[PDB]
């Protein structure tokens, strides 16, 4: 067969917009795809115009020739509109290969390598221990979490002495540990606010003696070198890899032995095609996979599909279709609720794992294009704090 | 002052697509950027759209500040589309800043370390020798060139064994010594063609004893590390650097010994504020800089003031504004034309140099706005050759 | 404008001498610098005698290409006296040619990346906690310091058991925090008196639960390489840099993870053409600037600028024009006060802060001739302290 | 004895000033010592004055403990000007111990390990090798020469395109070698012309087959590291260390495997205590010590005692007192003759040795007060080479 159309939507996830893509065949397949918000999102489609021509016409089941023409057409290594484009058409071309074959992604992807995926609740604020007690038990009872995150920050951290910012923190997650079940696993996302290897040490330490389930993301990404010297003398489990692109750049990650476990998200590093590339050179350096992902729910059954067939894959982030918005940070459990309609049956847990679709061919959900027409772009952006100095800082 | 308002045009270079950005103040000051052509030239107004809301009302002498906030909104480091949006503001903000103090941009960057800005001509095809000769005193005649840049390619490199295509390299620069002014410095663009260090290393060391001004980007550029093992053992000046994107990126490239001299893009890193931190670093590293700019007239200008002010620059590649169309590699002095209009006085080579404009504030050129409304947008993409086994190789 | 003339006033900042250069254009405008003062400071008027030949009838607005042909006259590394008056003269070709551009220094530096600029108190001695805190409130009622730096050395580091001396001071800033206002910074200046690496990690150790803000400079700075050695297993903020001289000796500072936050001083390292290439060398490797300034109040106006303007620029080193003395080390509040009169308006903190004077160009601060007339040299020596064996050991 | 006076003489040497130390003691003796000309010599009296104060009444046989404590007084590392006046005491220091005890100094340097100290001429030009043969036979001739210094450049270094400066020095070395005798030895002093290490290394590549007796300071100083990376694939001896100050630069060097043979100055360093470590380090790591010694008479016998008592050195720089002034570079035998007059019975050459003095405590020379008297201040400066484009390059 050979691709002969693409379709885009521009819809929404909640308060974030979200393109959705569409790739249609001459046999009457189609396959989905999700870029990933990255901010200026009225620029994905003219992207997606322009990569398109080099797909028009090709047998779709030929993924990693087409996703790799993309990347060359492109020469300069894409980062993030580019590659949040290319992530979406990779996915679109699984999915129709898959729908080919009359199979469940993952069997294009060496089978699955375990039953069910196990998913931790993307939490992201710093509540106060009994309402996080309440929230986290409420979100067990319905789904079966026993895994959240969190934000460490108790305190604007750029106005307060950094000593009292670091044992805010170490006395919340005490706080949780004597308020919270003690099976329960918190992690931590300090969001790439931090500057300095040193005081990103400090953090990791502090937190480290009630186990978080890892620290995430606490320096900045540009520098990789320096993870490799904060990750020296550090005592918790450290994770970071959202902000990095391709094969090349974990690979210098796990070089410095920057990170205990990574996190690229499959709709920033050029998906699939690129996502296993990087688990493998994860797995061969003894790291672990856990997959960034506060997207939306095609975004997470594509990454249901990876992680099922993906060794070194140990949890998935995930957030409820209906449920919370986008938030970072604050001392509450976030009021502001939505409800992602694009796909009609997502992936919910079960227990605290998604669980397999066996009987249905490439990702095993249906799209709503009515509600995906019913609901367009929405304004998004992020906060980049400021010091009291009025100089900014980091998002 | 306070920008108020942001003007984009579509228009062209020749057989490339062109953005150009015109940020206005409330006080009647205008600056002018140009965004490198990365492709899918479309998606740039809509990028910039999104962050002109950053730039609204701000004080456009405030230049890093709002850099850096545009860098910081993006929080995943932009690459591609986003910097080169984010380079043509930057362009807009300096040029604002110096109209606004009355002064050429230079002297917002340290001032004038050197009288004129030397330039190589962008050549880019593999003529015969005597063919070369021909165009190398034409270009000399009329402009002062004494540096050229050409391809070291004289056959299929993917369909001819190894050995003889490094030998018609060789004998090729041979020919072009046995004919050529004895005088004229000749630098070899490889065009990121090369997988492999070794073989990359193999026709470095064939050209030297020619010597060749310098090798440019003969690898790709994913893979840094790989760069200090090219380079070990390599006898001739080896730069690169046009495909990377911010400091530390080149600051690895540094750390490895990668390159002996490096080709930042202004259109590409983010502009001044970036490429200004670039050069920095090279220079405590003993490494030049030779800026890469194969893009159009307003680019050459910034350029021309980044270059005036830059101890360690050292050469500078340059585009007639009317002449050869975009071309790479070739037995032949390519033959199509174009005429780069939108500006009006195009700083011109007089004996090889470009010539500071010092009684002009900002750039010191004239935007032609009639002319960018006549010309628009126009589709251009890169050729990925293929092997004989039908794979596609490199751009 | 063409520089013209040259004026030195050697003066004084109370107990220390100071020179003052002023340079004067043939349109009738004047530059100002500060020297540091190293101690022989009547060697520094015949060495800038000597610059000035290559300065006389120069375009001021060539900032960076005048003060790197003082640097390459030189030829060899100048180091302190050299740099002093090197320092100076960059000062004045700023500071002209601000005026010039009727801008403040900072908008020739990128612009203001901060609208004020943070401040701690040179306290300098290690008074016990009671005299202390009344210190530190009587700062902070006047001036609004909320940050200070002492001597962490209680005892004769050479006369007592160094275990006991590591004790010392430990119990000391134990009882700090058991006094002094919980959001108060408190940083620690161990003066270069330590030999061992394995030594000064005990001492930084010994601090670090408590926060110091920074430790700094414990070593002596030949040994550069030996720094990381230091910060390995080291659990606070290590800082240091004020006896590095360039962008070399603090790129290897840098490579070998030397500190987490660096001290140059815009009066040493030849002022900031030197001072920003350095601070964009720290800034790639995520390291912050603390700029190093026991100086006077035209050294404060220097780096007022250059910290409004640096992005990883954290805090200023501060002495009040009218106030404590010099010193270093012993159990008091210094008792010896002076007044600093060559400036007439010089940058008081409010609120912690040094603020930007926007409408004047140039430093923004008013020298005074007469009160420079009025007071001289003075002789001025470091103590350099012996063992108990008869020995010298550091100053 | 106590040193209980300091006679500090402005004279001159040819066209270069040249500062001349006297100490004096309460039982009659004097100590001699010769500065470094750096340039702005003026600056050297007042520098001595202040350091004075540390030496009145002091026992001058504590020579390293006086020399020390100069070093920590002024706690910042001094480099040039202080190390220069610091190096004409430690001079004096160790010429009045040696006349205390009646010995030549280098009976406190351990004895001598040699009977005489082999020279090379210092011509530092390039003539055409028919004038260089009859300079260097006359040479020989009078002096016993057999070992030369010159410079490898034909061309202006930044007028010509880099293979052809290269190729002129490699025929210029060939025509050498096919005119001179054959046991004459010829090094090169490439005079810190030269940025980058790949430059460097080339043309020290293209003269090592004739045999260079070293190639000398190609580089310019303040990157050590880059020394190393220069020296991986160079194939003839690699001499440095002119403008490296202290045991600390110069284990670095080593460090990296920067050189072969290091060239400190004993006017330079701060004289034979901080000579000697330098010398002991680089013995360890198997790398000879050629003094670099442009400097005058007083200073060749300084040179003569070191050289004499270290197992390790090869080679000494050599001037004659009456001869050819100051010079580098050009294509002729300087013309510019003059006469160093301050020592009475300059150490001249005897087939190509100085020649031990055993008889005469001290330095074993004479000085000409009334000479020095005579003979004054004189301004000197270096060159600093432009390139076409108007840029300032390296003197
Ligand atoms: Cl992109
Ligand atoms: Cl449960
Ligand atoms: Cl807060
Ligand atoms: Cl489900
Ligand atoms: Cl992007
Ligand atoms: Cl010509
Ligand atoms: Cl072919
Ligand atoms: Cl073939
Ligand atoms: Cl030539
Ligand atoms: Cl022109
Ligand atoms: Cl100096
Ligand atoms: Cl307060
Ligand atoms: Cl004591
Ligand atoms: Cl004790
Ligand atoms: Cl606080
Ligand atoms: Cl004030
Ligand atoms: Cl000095
Ligand atoms: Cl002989
Ligand atoms: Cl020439
Ligand atoms: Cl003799
Ligand atoms: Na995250
Ligand atoms: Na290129
Ligand atoms: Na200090
Ligand atoms: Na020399």
């Amino acid at each position: 067969m050979k691709i002969d159309r693409m379709r885009v939507f521009m819809t929404r996830d909640k308060d974030r917009p979200r393109v959705i893509v569409a790739l249609d065949t001459d046999d009457g397949l189609t396959g989905w795809g999700e870029c990933y918000n990255h901010g200026p999102d009225k620029a994905l489609p003219p992207i997606l115009d322009y990569l398109y021509g080099f797909l028009s016409g090709q047998d779709p089941t030929r993924i990693d020739y087409l996703v790799n023409l993309l990347i060359q057409q492109s020469r300069f290594p894409p980062g993030a509109l580019g590659l949040s484009a290319i992530s979406a058409l990779d996915h679109c071309l699984w999915d129709l290969s898959a729908k080919a074959a009359n199979v469940p992604v993952y069997k294009l992807l060496g089978g699955a390598v375990r039953d069910r995926v196990k998913v931790y609740a993307g939490v992201y604020t710093a509540p106060d221990a009994p309402a996080a007690r309440d929230e986290f038990d409420r979100l067990n009872a319905e789904w079966g979490f026993t895994a959240f995150k969190l934000s460490p920050w108790r305190v604007d951290i750029h106005a307060h002495r950094w000593g009292n910012v670091v044992k805010a923190s170490a006395d919340y997650f005490r706080s949780l540990r004597e308020t919270v079940r003690d099976d329960y696993e918190i992690a931590f996302d300090a969001h790439a606010q931090i500057f300095e290897p040193v005081a990103a040490r400090q953090l990791g330490n502090a937190l480290a003696p009630y186990d978080p389930l890892f620290y995430e993301e606490p320096l900045r990404p540009e520098n990789i070198d320096m993870w490799g010297d904060l990750k020296q003398g550090l005592n918790c489990v450290l994770a970071t890899g959202e902000s990095l692109y391709n094969r090349n750049e974990f690979l210098r990650l796990l070089q410095v032995k920057g990170a205990d476990l990574i996190q690229p998200d499959i709709c920033v590093v050029g998906g699939i095609s690129e996502m296993r590339r990087i688990a493998t050179l994860a797995e061969a350096y003894f790291v672990g996979v856990a997959p960034h992902n506060p997207m939306g729910p095609l975004a997470t059954a594509v990454n249901v599909h990876f992680s099922a067939a993906t060794q070194n894959f140990r949890i998935l982030e995930y957030r409820l279709p209906k449920g919370q918005a986008y938030v970072y940070g604050g001392k509450d459990i976030e009021k502001r609720q939505g409800e992602t309609r694009y796909v009609v049956d997502p992936y919910l847990p079960k227990d605290g794992y998604l669980e397999l679709r066996p009987d249905r061919p490439g990702w095993g959900v249906e799209m709503d294009e009515k509600a995906m027409e019913e609901e367009g772009y929405i304004h998004w952006q992020r906060r980049v704090p400021k010091r009291p100095d009025g100089s900014y800082a980091f998002a």
